């Protein structure tokens, strides 16, 4: 799917 960019549920972790 998505929601969401793709490099952000890496820079928020």
């Amino acid at each position: 799917v998505r929601r969401f960019p793709w490099w952000w549920p890496f820079l928020r972790r």
